């Protein structure tokens, strides 16, 4: 029982995944906006001035939903689900955007556009390949993810004069029950009254959506399906009592009609919850593997 | 042929692991000390007043090493390696302790003892089973994990008058190349002069270790191996140029001599780096499964 066990150790292998939280990527007024980063990095290497990991990886940006501020956006909560994506050969960032109590749309899009450009511009120090960028979000984050895909090159949505020498285009979009058409949301049952001036959608645009239709359409992904777009993955539970399942059906049919590469899954018996079971996460993993090509 | 595809969803299944960061567990002066928590929790549930997770899980506390403040402790860095532990049926917390530049030993032990009591006292809020607590640390964090296992019942090491109605005992200790005997560190090669007044060890206790042998011994896990101890896991690389490998051998042989349940792995060809490869993390997982028994219903008899 005085026996010491012995085991070997593989040399020259990246196996430490480091969480780097609270990276400030922009500052509007006195409000700094942050992102959290996950990357293959052994923290001992920086501490002892050793040559770090030289590999570059495709990037996945995660946009946590929050009703654009209906609740305070929690960019840390989903991080444990992002860790296995690093293992597939990605860098992952979870990005904060401003709530509608701070500024109305397109401020939220300005924020995530700027985060994309920040991550591309500073790519080398984060082991990022800036040419391969996917974005993934749930509910209001899925809404913004769609807009990153569908509003590429629209100058009024770029935001501040920061990192303008890189593009804010993304190469793949994964949408978990994201709002699609603000004016059609109240057509189907929900626990929210989405037409109320106090709804998350009305606050997003600064007025009751049915009474402010130009601004409601400006903030709707459905308004941009005629534009060029990267491949899009849509997933939505048929029991979702927050974002009607028909929002995603409407998006999917409009994208197909326009000739877009779109994939949609109906999650039977699922509601307004992240699709964090293994077989549903595999769909997201397969989608980004196809279009971002880790390895 | 591009139709909506259907896939099924399992009900009554926990699959969301939530990271809950920056939980303040104590405050000294105006210095707030925090921990990060990982737990099976779907954040939608609290947001919409749904039934939440009512299971309790054994707790693993991780103590990130930092030379006791030789560098600023980073309690977030290791978080991705702790996530798969939650999937095995634990709650995991990564705990901040003060640097020696703020306070000398036993301040660091006061901090992590108070973290144990805080987590036990607030266990219901975090799905924790307070009767099954393991602790795991690397380098100076492994040093503190050993002291948690070995110094139970010593009032001088409890810290502030906070949550003193619960005990700071732990039930299993995992030690990654933690310093063991501050006075014997310099007996073997290292890129530090651990006897220097500027060494992390000397700053920990407030002076050059060989001149302050009383405080150095009080701060050394080796001084407590005769006391009652939980099961202990020790892992150390034989190329470690920061903490001499023979520190862990010295600890292991002394634990065995006292009749304790000790397990040690020499990691051949590894140095002073976390053992984050799958086959070495599995050893930690097997150790905590054996002694904390996740997935088993647990009562106190």
């Amino acid at each position: 029982t005085n026996h010491i066990k012995e085991i070997n150790w593989e040399q020259n292998t990246n196996s430490y995944i480091q969480l780097i939280p609270n990276i400030e990527y922009t500052k509007v007024e006195d409000t700094s906006l942050t992102l959290h980063l996950l990357v293959y990095r052994n923290p001992m290497d920086a501490l002892f001035n050793r040559k770090g990991n030289q590999e570059t990886y495709p990037l996945i940006i995660y946009l946590q939903g929050c009703g654009w501020g209906w609740t305070k956006q929690d960019t840390s909560a989903f991080i444990p689900q992002l860790v296995p994506f690093v293992e597939q050969g990605y860098v992952v960032a979870s990005v904060q955007y401003r709530g509608s109590g701070e500024a109305v749309f397109p401020a939220q899009l300005h924020d995530v556009k700027t985060a994309v450009r920040f991550l591309k511009a500073n790519a080398a120090r984060y082991n990022i390949d800036p040419d391969r960028v996917g974005v993934w979000g749930d509910s209001s984050g899925g809404h913004l993810a769609l807009l990153l895909g569908l509003t590429e090159g629209i100058e009024e949505f770029e935001g501040p004069d920061e990192y303008r020498h890189v593009s804010s285009k993304v190469d793949a979009v994964a949408d978990w029950f994201g709002p699609v058409d603000l004016l059609s949301m109240s057509k189907y049952p929900s626990i929210f009254d989405h037409d109320s001036p106090n709804s998350p959608e009305s606050k997003l645009i600064g007025g009751a959506v049915q009474e402010n239709r130009v601004q409601a359409k400006q903030a709707s992904p459905i308004s941009y399906v005629h534009r060029e777009a990267p491949p899009i993955l849509i997933m939505h539970g048929d029991q979702d009592d927050v974002v009607p399942y028909q929002q995603s059906v409407q998006l999917f049919e409009a994208l197909i009609k326009e000739g877009h590469d779109a994939l949609m899954y109906k999650i039977n018996g699922a509601g307004h919850n992240g699709f964090t079971q293994a077989h549903t996460l595999d769909i997201v993993k397969s989608f980004f593997r196809k279009h971002l090509k880790p390895g």
